[PDB]
């Protein structure tokens, strides 16, 4: 029976579907999406598309009708209090539709977290627990892709990666590997009523990232450590709009305080060997 | 400035208002209610009544308009998954209205609890945390009134209190004392960003309750211990409808497993001496 993926046109959701397509027939996968025009790509691959908007309880009732396994990918997180309402609507719709298994993309080590979004994930986990639906909490790390992407070309150019993270440790993993973990979990037995903290057991620092970028690119790049307020200003000056520049500085600050410093073998046990940071840097730069 | 109480026509809410009326002028209190006709009694006392229905986000936006301190009393708990949605609507309405302080009636020791409703309370606490509003989590014990009420006359008549609680320990406190604690907290400094586990530090067993009922009434009453299924059937046979009889047996079963067996001095520190169980038995029976 069927596997449905919310957030299916998003980056993580699209990768989950691409991994599911290597495991199950396309007819067995259901893409649940807010913008049905966006999901054209998917329909061509033989994946059924349904409209499901977290702001619209009725739309979710219909989208979840008859689905056996649901991958509930968390919403974009501008307004955390709104996100709780949206997530609560999703869980109730899932309960009402008689969904037989629910997997939820949470946040690793949320109980120890110092960023506000951890609260949303824990509230959502408790909401799913009230349903009595067999669950899997896929507690994802921060995305390596947030830090390691084509944007690093700017750092190759300037000779510096500028952050306020200090020597904060980073347990990030790529969206690709987190998507693979979600797909693996959805398509095999044994993961009912389990929580996984899906993080790297080979963490890195920004010093290390600069050294790897230096190695790959041939240009000397240093990590240049600055204050929170120096970071916010550096980013705005580089054309990052003030809200996102604030979010980025806040994530670096949490990192400087150990936010991403805890590890687990859960991910490696689920999917096998993890992608070395250097390979991700090479891909990001196509170098 | 103003203190608003949701669930104001309910048993706990009405007692909070009666305690607030001994501390602050009636004009400073706002009763927020679903059924405005029910709140006639309150309006006669000079308490402002507003319509606020947890199913109606717009109604809550208007009810919370301009309120400084909000006592969010949890909804009735038939459907736990629906309750999460309702509670999420309340918290968002409170955030949007710019409520300056939120107190929430949660459940003591919820993290260790084995009843499903604990999950709702923890989800709601995490929701309130996302707002950044200064909070007080008034984590209430089970109500002594659930077990000790006029219904005990039936036990005086039969010579038996019949439960499936065994020798399970009970840390219950009366609605009256929990309401007093809520009112105390609302009307003094120092309780911002605090969690209180509001329970008895003089717990009791059903054996003890039968002995106290025997003492007060002059008739020998024993505690007669039965199975879960024997309890459910005993209650239905005594005219308790099958859903409530199931809930009652489930609460006794949780008690037999230590659900209400943990204590704290938080309540006694907040309100002073606690009401002896024997005094509550006398009141319940007017004996
Ligand atoms: N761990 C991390 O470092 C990290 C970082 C960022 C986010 N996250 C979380 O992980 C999730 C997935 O990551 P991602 O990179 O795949 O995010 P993404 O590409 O931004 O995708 C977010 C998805 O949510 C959908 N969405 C937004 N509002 C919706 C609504 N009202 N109803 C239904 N769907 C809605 C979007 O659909 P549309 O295509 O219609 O816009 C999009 O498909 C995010 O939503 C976020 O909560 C994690
Ligand atoms: N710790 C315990 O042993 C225990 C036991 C039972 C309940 N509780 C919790 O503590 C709360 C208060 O206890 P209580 O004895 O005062 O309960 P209660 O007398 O049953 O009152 C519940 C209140 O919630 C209101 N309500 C129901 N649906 C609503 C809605 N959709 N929108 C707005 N208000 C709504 C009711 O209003 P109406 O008058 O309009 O019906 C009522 O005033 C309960 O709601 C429950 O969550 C605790």
């Amino acid at each position: 029976f069927s596997i449905a993926v919310t957030g299916a046109t998003g980056q993580l959701g699209g990768l989950v579907i691409q991994h599911l397509l290597k495991k199950v027939p396309a007819s067995q996968i259901i893409a649940i999406v807010r913008n049905v025009e966006k999901a054209s790509t998917l329909a061509d691959q033989g994946v059924e598309v349904r409209h499901g908007d977290y702001n619209q309880p009725e739309s979710l009732q219909k989208a979840f009708a008859g689905v056996s396994k649901l991958l509930f990918i968390s919403g974009p997180h501008y307004d955390n209090t709104l996100l709780i309402v949206q997530h609560a609507n999703v869980v109730k719709a899932a309960r009402d539709a008689g969904v037989k298994h629910i997997a939820y993309t949470g946040y690793a080590f949320a109980e120890e977290s110092i960023i506000p979004l951890a609260h949303v994930h824990l509230a959502t986990e408790y909401a799913i627990r009230t349903t009595n639906i067999p669950y899997t909490f896929l507690r994802n790390a921060l995305y390596t892709d947030f830090f390691v992407n084509e944007g690093l070309r700017a750092s190759t150019e300037s000779g510096a990666i500028v952050t306020n993270a200090g020597s904060g440790i980073v347990n990030s993993v790529t969206r690709n590997e987190l998507a693979l973990a979600a797909a693996t979990v959805l398509t095999e037995e044994g993961h009912e009523n389990k929580t996984y903290n899906l993080v790297s057991n080979q963490p890195w620092t920004f010093d290390e990232l600069a050294q790897i970028l230096s190695e790959v690119s041939g240009k000397k790049v240093v990590h240049q450590p600055v204050s929170f307020e120096e970071e916010k200003n550096f980013l705005v000056n580089a054309g990052v709009p003030e809200p996102f520049t604030e979010i980025t500085a806040a994530i670096y600050d949490a990192i400087s305080k150990g936010e991403a410093s805890k590890t687990s073998d859960d991910l490696q046990k689920l999917i096998g060997s993890l992608t070395p940071l250097k390979e991700t840097v090479k891909q990001a730069l196509k170098m």
